[PDB]
């Protein structure tokens, strides 16, 4: 169930970056293979540019491309374990998650500080900030905590209390408030949608990387504004 979970959640992050470079991805597992939109989408979060990609379709230049990719994640004091250019390029979906992942963990959310509290810690301390005035949510955690959906909407409210009639969601309709909230934050938050609803409300314990990768959106989208 996690790796359903972060397949769609990763790929839809991804995307949501690589768009501003004109290209996307639809099968993760595959299309990281060769590097190149890999070292696009660490140019396009990083706002650097990386070394040119190797010219040639030979097994040899794409393990040269996804090793440029490592070096730079690498550079930015990300210790990768495991993570072979090899494993990269011949297929392996467990090490490709977990490679995107210490992108996402580095680039999204690593650098967030919130009243002395950083990272996971300091992203979990906003969402709980911006959800204190809902008696109906409790924020706790990154899984269990958004499962009926309202915390996600209520954190929208927080911001934008004229995109939903946060009196109206109920309890027992999971599906309904997080599909609202879903809905809202991809037409006027430019959020893509990223996580699947019933599995949030079907999985006891969701996929909280998943879940810190999409809310970590919100967190960006808001701290601008």
């Amino acid at each position: 169930a996690w790796e359903k979970q972060q397949r769609k959640t990763f790929t839809a992050w991804c995307n949501s970056h690589l768009r501003k470079a004109g290209t996307q991805i639809e099968n993760i597992e595959e299309d990281f293979r060769n590097g190149l939109k890999l070292m696009l989408l660490l140019e396009v979060i990083s706002g650097e540019r990386l070394p040119r990609p190797d010219k040639g379709k030979m097994r040899f230049h794409k393990i040269a491309n996804v090793n440029k990719a490592l070096d730079f994640i690498a550079s930015k004091g990300v210790k990768l374990v495991s993570i072979g250019a090899e494993e990269i390029v011949d297929g392996n979906l467990k090490m490709t998650l977990g490679m995107i992942w210490t992108i996402i963990l580095r680039f999204a959310i690593q650098d967030i500080s919130v009243e002395e509290t950083s990272a996971k810690e300091g992203l979990l301390l906003w969402c709980q900030r911006k959800t204190a005035p809902y008696r109906n949510v409790n924020v706790q955690n990154f899984h269990t905590s958004w499962k009926d959906g309202l915390a996600l909407c209520a954190l929208i409210h927080r911001h934008r209390p004229d995109l939903i009639d946060y009196a109206k969601l109920r309890k027992d309709d999971p599906i309904g408030n997080l599909n609202t909230a879903f809905e809202v934050a991809e037409k006027y938050l430019d959020i893509p949608k990223m996580l699947d609803a019933e599995d949030i409300v079907n999985t006891p314990k969701p996929d909280e990387k998943a879940i810190m990768t999409y809310v970590s959106c919100f967190y960006h989208a808001f701290a601008g504004a």
